[PDB]
């Protein structure tokens, strides 16, 4: 079955910008700004677009070891990405998938806001949950206060 859940999150950069370094330079940003976080990103297949995946190392430490994310829809015209946990970490014999969408949408401030939706698609009747959702969160929002600052730093970047 599906267990759905949507949450929001803010951002000072503007949306093209934290689209093309956050979502479209992640493979590269990502290890290099949160590598407390990521180890890793290895390109196993594709060219970015759909189907491409992706092998997300973590830390040692960490309560998985690796994910590997599947491109679905890259949207670069309205900020839009959604892409799929598909092997490692929580996906087993209890869980077939993650899929996610993010869309990052201007404010007229200058910043963006980043609307966060994330179904888990369970085999059979299996209980997703807070646990995996609060950890889910908390890793989506270290790895865009890193790219944040970043961002803030290198003003020549991803301009």
């Amino acid at each position: 079955g599906v267990f759905n859940y949507e949450t929001e999150a803010t951002s000072v950069i503007p949306a093209a910008r934290l689209f093309k370094a956050f979502i479209l330079d992640g493979d590269n940003l990502f290890p290099k700004v949160a590598p407390q976080a990521i180890s890793s990103v290895e390109n196993i297949e594709g060219n970015g677009g759909p189907g491409t995946i992706k092998k997300i190392s973590f830390p040692e430490g960490f309560p998985f070891k690796y994910v590997k994310d599947r491109v679905d829809e890259v949207d670069h015209t309205n900020f839009k990405y959604s892409y799929s946990v598909i092997e490692g970490g929580p996906v087993g014999d209890t869980l077939e998938k993650i899929s996610n969408e993010i869309k990052i949408v201007a404010t007229p401030n200058g910043g963006s806001i980043l609307k966060i939706n994330n179904k888990y698609h369970t085999k059979g009747d299996h209980e997703v949950k807070a646990e995996q959702i609060k950890a889910s969160k908390e890793m989506g929002e270290t790895l865009l206060r890193a790219v944040e600052s970043y961002l803030l730093a290198h003003s020549d970047a991803y301009n």
